[PDB]
């Protein structure tokens, strides 16, 4: 049935927790608090700006979300500390299974794509950094449609770039809110649950719940 | 310039913290954790469901947000405990200044309205409960437009029900994310900052920042 796979980037293939280290060495002890508030602010800004029809690229939203987090925690964030800390995302590390799981996936002749909210500038940066560029067929950014997920205009891009119907495209995501929208759109959905989280209560259920990409490779 | 005022309900005129008590007497010690996660889940569900174009009334979203919160904290939430705890919102208490501030406001002949996300069922319940029904001209729900804030289709309702241009309507809100959307829409905005929070980093700034409704009454 499936001939392609649309992956999320942050949290699904690459660990966001990689930022904590660089956040802590700038604001000692506070490094874990700055990141937890950073990611929630990012997500909330992309969703709200979309609803307000006031779009700005992901790089902009990530910078604004940090500026708020630091100001909210009373932390003093100068210009330079803002750049290197935002530069941290462009160097995330993939979860241990990812590299080998992707390799065996492509070996089965399936089309692999990344449907991420990050700018095409960011997407290529983290993927190439991990040396995983030679593994994906398409690196899809939401920038063109000028709106963020879970807006359906985003999910279509994946259906158009892969040249396959949504029914032949497996949607893989760690974020249960994205897997809810994708399922509504029509994609068969696989939720990656490494931390034993519970699904969102927005009326949907993923077709598959797994603990790592290892299980995705075994679905074939 | 201003001839009318559009108020938010939860957090602006009525205290959400009123729920903590009834939450704690059902799950002792955990009462403050269940509420903090409840409100964030409510907001996130209204925003996401809007973007997914999958609307359900506020009463539904408040019930789903609790079902998740409890399941996320491992708490066992039976049928009855879900009803009385959700019934808690229909009995919130207004901040001390609210009752008198609203009275002196109407005395100045300004039109007062509530533009809330809650169902018209909820809005009238909490307002009448506090005996504040005789103080508002219109009780606007988002239910008709089938979408939640900060979507502009919501802000228009206020401009249409009051029969005034957005420039003659003061938008009062405690939630800085709502005051950002309203300002974009065109309303003069007053942010109620009682907890000394910092504004969102979504490109906007309210026209007025105050600590209570007392300052709003003095703007006239």
């Amino acid at each position: 049935y499936i001939k392609g796979i649309a992956f999320d980037l942050y949290g699904t293939l690459f660990d966001v927790h990689s930022v904590v280290g660089r956040c802590d060495e700038a604001f000692p002890g506070r490094g874990r608090e700055i990141s937890a508030l950073w990611r929630q602010k990012q997500l909330e800004y992309t969703w709200l700006r979309s609803l307000m029809n006031r779009y700005v690229n992901f790089q902009q939203a990530t910078e604004d979300a940090l500026r708020f987090t630091c100001r909210h925690l009373g932390l003093d964030l100068d210009a330079r500390t803002r750049s290197t800390l935002c530069d941290a995302y462009l160097r995330l590390a993939p979860f241990s299974e990812v590299p080998d799981s992707l390799r065996e996936l492509k070996r089965r002749g399936l089309k692999l794509a990344i449907l991420s909210n990050g700018s095409p500038q960011s997407i290529d940066a983290v993927v190439s950094h991990a040396g995983l560029r030679d593994g994906f067929d398409h690196l899809l950014s939401v920038d063109p449609v000028q709106v963020y997920k879970p807006d359906n205009r985003v999910y279509e891009l994946a259906e158009q770039a892969l040249g396959l119907d949504r029914s032949a495209i497996l949607f893989v995501s760690s974020n249960a809110w994205d897997a809810t929208g994708a399922r509504y759109f029509g994609f068969p959905t696989c939720w990656i649950n490494r931390t034993g989280n519970v699904f969102e209560e927005m009326g949907q259920t993923p077709d598959w719940e797994v603990t790592s990409l290892r299980a995705v490779v075994e679905l074939f």
